[PDB]
């Protein structure tokens, strides 16, 4: 199994052909009740291209949590691996899409529930995962986990090794501690232009130092495609989702036994289809 | 026996703001909660908190809506096994905005038209287990062949085994006149009688008595002038309402005083004990977040 840490919520997309006005009762064009969050989205992509996936983030009890389970389920996502808590609800957010111009309206509903611990993390069995991946987070208790992972591997003969993989999404200085875990790291645009870039090649260039010895720096820019940036010193070259969709993918190829530059290749032709509805159809 | 109660059910997503969201934004709510919606589902709740045995009888389609529809109803008590299932379709959910602010309420409803429950779903009902049928008036010539039904049973049972009808005409629609002259209790709503002119629930019931059946009661209420009854002894009959300290939700307050009076009357209250009891309960589940508290 590819294991995927992180978040998961409940989004119900109404959309609308019109935006609506306060106190009125109109019928929308369509609704889909998705299940979103990165970590979530990665394995819907996984479980989709065939890989046997589980999925590890925080629920609390409640009809939000019944759909989700069931959702992932159906998808065919382990979810015996989630963090069930005492305290709080799961998030749930409702959206307006205006078909007229493309506006995005989002009520959220989120009681902050507690993340992923590294107690919590504890007592996985990492003897039944060939590829774990974490969606950089509360990266304090995430580089424990991955610590964990590391001493794991040190017992280990090379086909028994976990491979890891993690993910900088947000330009939180927090999560820059993980840049030095994972074999393969992926930074997002927004975290590269916020470290001052304007290029892909940039960001690779300056940010590779950060990396541990013999990881690879992956990063999709918008429309400029994706680069990666290994050991050798190689350089190598509805939207709700398409970054999910290329790590997702990008770990899949890799887990395969294909090359960075097949991966990069791949990453970008399946997050380039998925920009469809939803992510059936890819 | 049971109450069975024919109609529509719903999933309503209600989010409570601060303010009313502003296109394009990005906004947490004060809170969220998933309840189940619908004349004769919400009748069902009230009626199951009454303590009485009730049983749903509409559409639903496979799916998770359903789902937690489904598992909402058995932790209330309610019998669903006589759910009309469809294979095409989707089961109705709406979410509502609910501003704190100022009181409104807009509403995203998601339908998809499921087929309602015809005439033939109703031929599968065994009426021996029912004292008391009550139809939500939709697809009234259906419903019509369902009301014969009830009365072609009750022409070969005695005076003690004879189902109790009740019906309720909510929507200023013409197809739904025809359902006036079927059951022995005919709700009509404040809508229908001020669509027709009528300004007050007196007029409407001097106006509207002669289409119900010879011996049937008409029941309107008149949200906070309260509620009234007109019988066949020509005697109109009134309660005030009981409004809460602060209103609080008002969905599904005419359901809940559906229910209330169908609930009195079918114990063997008098109709002005089961007026003065259904304005009681409806008022209270005013000062009330859903209907849990009455």
């Amino acid at each position: 199994q590819i294991l995927c840490v992180g978040l998961v919520v409940l989004d119900i997309i109404n959309v609308v052909d019109k935006y609506p006005e306060e106190d009125t009762d109109r019928r929308c064009l369509s609704q889909r009740w998705q299940r979103g969050g990165n970590a979530s989205n990665s394995c819907t992509v996984l479980s989709l291209l065939g890989a046997r996936c589980a999925f590890m983030g925080s629920l609390a009890p409640g009809h939000v949590a019944d759909f989700l389970v069931a959702d992932f389920r159906q998808r065919g996502v382990d979810v015996s691996q989630v963090t069930w808590q005492s305290q709080g609800d799961t998030p749930c957010s409702c959206c307006i899409v205006n078909n007229s111009n493309g506006s995005r309206t989002i009520i959220l509903y989120d009681t902050n529930l507690p993340d992923v611990s590294a107690k919590d993390f504890e007592k996985v069995d990492l003897t039944r995962f060939k590829w774990i991946h974490i969606e950089g987070r509360n990266a304090s208790e995430q580089v424990k986990m991955l610590q964990r992972i590391e001493e794991h591997n040190a017992k280990q003969p090379l086909p028994q090794k976990v491979r890891v993989s993690v993910e900088i999404e947000k330009p939180r200085e927090e999560l820059f501690q993980l840049f030095s875990y994972g074999e393969v790291v992926f930074v997002s645009k927004d975290v590269a232009k916020h470290l001052g870039f304007q290029s892909a090649v940039e960001a690779l260039r300056g940010l590779y130092s950060r990396v541990k010895k013999g990881a690879t720096l992956v990063c999709a820019w918008a429309e400029e495609g994706a680069d990666a940036l290994g050991p050798d010193g190689q350089l190598l070259h509805d939207t709700l989702g398409a970054g999910d969709t290329f790590n997702a993918s990008v770990i899949f190829s890799l887990s395969k036994g294909n090359s960075m530059q097949e991966a990069l290749r791949f990453g970008c032709q399946v997050a380039g289809k998925k920009c469809l509805q939803g992510f059936d159809g890819i």
